């Protein structure tokens, strides 16, 4: 109508862009706590009981 | 197929066996605390009442 923003948001500017990565879900991560770790040198193995 | 540890599993290597050995169910030792104990000199005696 005047030169106005809806009219020309491609032509005379780009969009901002965040320059952020906003994250997603996020997993509760506690087995290396909530357990006994075994670094074995095997991958099959054996505990006796 | 070509060379996996599935098919070596006791040809190229042994399975891991833990060092520790793993305690089975321990019961509750108390009888020692929740009685009076007598220490007897012989193995059938009386105590008087
Ligand atoms: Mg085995
Ligand atoms: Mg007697």
């Amino acid at each position: 109508f005047a030169a106005s923003d809806p009219e020309y948001v491609d032509t005379l500017f780009r969009e901002q862009l965040l320059e952020v990565v906003m994250e997603g879900r996020e997993l509760r991560k506690v087995a290396r706590e909530a357990s006994n770790v075994i670094n074995a040198n095997t991958r099959v193995g054996d505990v006796p009981i």
